[PDB]
């Protein structure tokens, strides 16, 4: 739980209420740790600017190679939340991922998805048809996605909150894809060799695509420096698997 995050209480709140929606979530599923590289919590960085803070939570469960959820503040203003849910691919789950931006003036970037991983870029027919259901939601400042934003699926969403109730509005929406994602992965069953390739090939692309994000490259590089900020990038947020 959150209780003893030094980060919680000074970010956002709408980042506050996610990041209990999500482990709140988690909380009763069969978890176990996941050790990232050199058993990375708590990091703190500075060079010649503003302190960057970053509190990393990561679990396993059987469906989930890896859950991931970020905390991060960079100095006063700058607040972050990041997650994903790397799925086995034995599995074929889709990717369930979250990031939210927000500075002293508000939340800039609000995105959530359920990515795929097959080939042909749908999700499963049960997610589609669980998704349909929920209906279109209506938010005023909608923001297009980046190039390699092709990743994402069609039920992707990307916005500026307007106001409070599309804050709230949005946080919903993600309490029920993940209300659908983790009903879902009850009912998978362990798919064949080919296809296992498959969900792991869609996989490894969704991490490649994201690693070319500038944004937030430049954020980690300002504090930590280039490499630090290639290793991380590469082996911490978006690890590419074999
Ligand atoms: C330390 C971690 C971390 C940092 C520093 C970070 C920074 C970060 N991500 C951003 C945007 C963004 N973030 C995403 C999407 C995602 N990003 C993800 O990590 C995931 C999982 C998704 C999607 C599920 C997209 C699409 C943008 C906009 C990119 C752009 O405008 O070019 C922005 C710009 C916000 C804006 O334009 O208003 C910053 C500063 N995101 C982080 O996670
Ligand atoms: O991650």
């Amino acid at each position: 739980s959150l209780t003893n995050s030094s980060l919680m209480p000074t970010l956002n709140p709408m980042i506050q209420q996610l990041a209990l929606a999500i482990a709140a979530s988690w909380q009763s599923l069969p978890l176990k740790p996941y050790q990232l590289p050199e058993d990375l919590g708590y990091v703190e960085g500075r060079l010649e600017g503003e302190k960057l803070v970053i509190e990393n939570r990561c679990y396993q469960t059987p469906q989930f190679r890896k859950m991931h959820l970020e905390l991060a503040k960079v100095g006063k203003g700058l607040d972050i939340l990041h997650c994903v849910m790397f799925p086995e691919p034995l599995y074929g789950l889709p990717l369930f991922g979250c990031d939210i931006v927000a500075g002293p003036g508000g939340v800039s970037a609000a995105i959530a998805d359920l990515s795929p991983t097959q080939s042909d870029r749908q999700l499963p027919a049960a997610y589609q048809k669980s998704l349909a259901e929920l209906g279109q939601p209506e938010f005023e400042q909608q923001r297009e996605l980046p190039p390699w934003g092709e990743i994402f699926s069609e039920y992707c969403l990307f916005i500026r909150p307007s106001n409070v109730t599309e804050e709230e509005r949005f946080v919903q929406r993600v309490v029920d894809f993940l209300q659908i994602h983790c009903h879902q992965s009850i009912v998978a069953e362990p798919l064949s060799e080919a296809q296992t390739l498959e969900h792991r090939q869609g996989q490894i692309h969704y991490c490649q695509q994201q690693q070319k994000n500038d944004k937030t490259r430049r954020v980690l590089e300002k504090a930590f420096g280039e490499a630090w900020a290639e290793r991380y990038m590469s082996q911490v947020l978006f690890d590419v698997i074999q």
